[PDB]
């Protein structure tokens, strides 16, 4: 399938120079399928970062890989459908070092979309996993779409911060090396990294400051 019935077509043609890789991760996705061994997300949630306009994108935040529970990951890193209830440790704790930085009250629920409507791109490294077993599809090949995606964006020199939560943090770096775009490192905030470095990380202010640092608009981060 082309590209462009898949992802919004600013991402069509920003990801083209991979698309034979990402027609490789559906013939690995559907072979797993035929194994008995399930992804998560769901198949038309893979690509969903993808789907809102590559050349809104101000903040990108990349996280490692997506929820792997049965009912939590949607193709926006990060989030929630709006009824799911608890909400991810991941997710929780986001919420938390957003309060604490913005004074916002708690949101009402965990769906991300408004961020992801105002030009925040919710990317993980790997953009698939085996439900029950993190980081299970790391190294089968998402990495370079991953990659390609990161680098096309730092390619716009279009003013961009990139906020980088965990391990691949070193890895992506050098990928925003270029003109108007600023890269932002801390611990990731699952149960177990978060408090060792996310909370107190204070990303959300500090991306609108280094944006109106380069005459760009800060992201409106208030959710419902
Ligand atoms: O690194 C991640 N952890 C949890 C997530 F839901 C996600 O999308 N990415
Ligand atoms: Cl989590």
């Amino acid at each position: 399938r082309p590209l462009s019935e898949l992802v919004e077509r600013g991402w069509a043609a920003a990801l083209e120079p991979v698309a034979d890789q990402v027609a490789h991760m559906g013939q690995f996705l559907r072979a797993e399928i035929a194994a008995g061994r399930r992804y998560l997300p769901a198949g038309s949630n893979v690509l969903r970062a993808f789907t809102f306009p590559f050349d809104n994108v101000r903040v990108l935040i990349v996280g490692q890989d997506p929820y792997p529970t049965p009912g939590h990951a949607v193709g926006l890193s990060f989030s929630v459908a709006p009824d799911v209830r608890p909400w991810p440790r991941s997710l929780a704790n986001i919420f938390d070092e957003y309060t604490a930085d913005l004074g916002y009250p708690l949101p009402s629920n965990g769906d991300l979309t408004p961020w992801a409507q105002r030009g925040v791109l919710l990317l993980n490294r790997v953009l698939t996993v085996r439900p029950s077993n993190p980081a299970s599809h790391r190294g089968k090949g998402w990495e370079a779409v991953t990659e390609c995606a990161i680098r096309a964006l730092a390619a716009r020199a279009a003013p961009l911060v990139a906020i980088l939560w965990g391990r691949d943090a070193s890895t992506l770096k050098p990928m925003l090396a270029a003109g108007n775009c600023v890269a932002i490192e801390s611990p990731h905030p699952s149960p177990l990294s978060a408090s060792r470095g996310f909370f107190g990380s204070r990303p959300f202010s500090r991306a609108n400051e280094l944006l109106v640092g380069m005459g760009a608009e800060p992201i409106d981060w208030r959710l419902p």
